[PDB]
């Protein structure tokens, strides 16, 4: 029900989620070591379980409630473990192949995510990645009323409950976006050498950068 409330909610759900997986899965080893910052309810962590079996997944978030749901999700899992942190809290030592994010980092003021790519590559290994699955701005208020006309459109289409959408909404209110290619200068800023943008929706994009590849 959650899950598929998530899909009804998010554009290309399985291109956007999938191309973070794919993109970790072909920069790191099988027996990678990756936090998932804001994981929530863990679903990006549980997308790269099942590509990656042998990875060692450290599930971060502020929420315990939403924590809990992702406690649930991998109850049967010897290769997982939670940390109660805001992304503003000290991160985990690591190092990490991979640190990966899913609608969390728009939430933090502009400076915080700078400062916050620039704290992630520190707990990259060498040819590290950082992905993240992202709500983004339009670079125009006209293109982001045609941004917002696309994601209704999905909403819409997906018969999701006008309750759910009427909470989205209001949620969204408390969202920080900034458009895409500005997020990826900030990971070159942060010192990352190669950054790209993977996949994309409208409001929605996959991109990632590379700490040396
Ligand atoms: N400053 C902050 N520090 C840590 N977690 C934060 C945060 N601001 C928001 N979050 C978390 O970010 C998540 C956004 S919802 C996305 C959850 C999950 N990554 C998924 O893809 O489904 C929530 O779990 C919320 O608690
Ligand atoms: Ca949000």
């Amino acid at each position: 029900t959650y899950d598929a409330l998530r899909r009804q909610l998010i554009p290309s759900f399985d291109l956007l989620y999938g191309s973070a997986v794919s993109v970790v899965a072909m920069s790191v080893p099988a027996t990678a070591r990756i936090l998932d910052l804001g994981a929530g309810t863990g679903l990006l962590g549980a997308a790269l379980r099942e590509r990656l079996p042998d990875a060692e997944l450290l599930l971060q978030d502020r929420s315990q409630a939403m924590l809990e749901q992702a406690r649930q999700r991998f109850a049967d899992d010897d290769q997982v473990a939670i940390r109660v942190a805001d992304h503003l809290d000290e991160l985990p030592a690591g190092p990490f192949d991979a640190v990966v994010s899913a609608l969390s980092i728009h939430h933090l003021e502009h400076q915080d995510k700078q400062d916050l790519f620039t704290r992630i590559r520190k707990i990259l290994r060498p040819g590290g990645i950082f992905v993240n699955v992202e709500q983004v701005l339009a670079p125009t208020s006209e293109l982001e009323k045609m941004y917002d006309r696309q994601h209704e459109a999905h909403v819409l289409a997906s018969d999701t409950p006008a309750e759910e959408w009427a909470a989205g909404r209001e949620r969204m209110k408390h969202d920080i976006p900034i458009d895409v290619e500005t997020q990826i200068q900030w990971l070159r800023d942060a010192g990352f050498t190669t950054a790209d943008c993977l996949a994309k929706d409208w409001r929605f994009a996959t991109y990632a950068g590379w700490n040396g590849s």
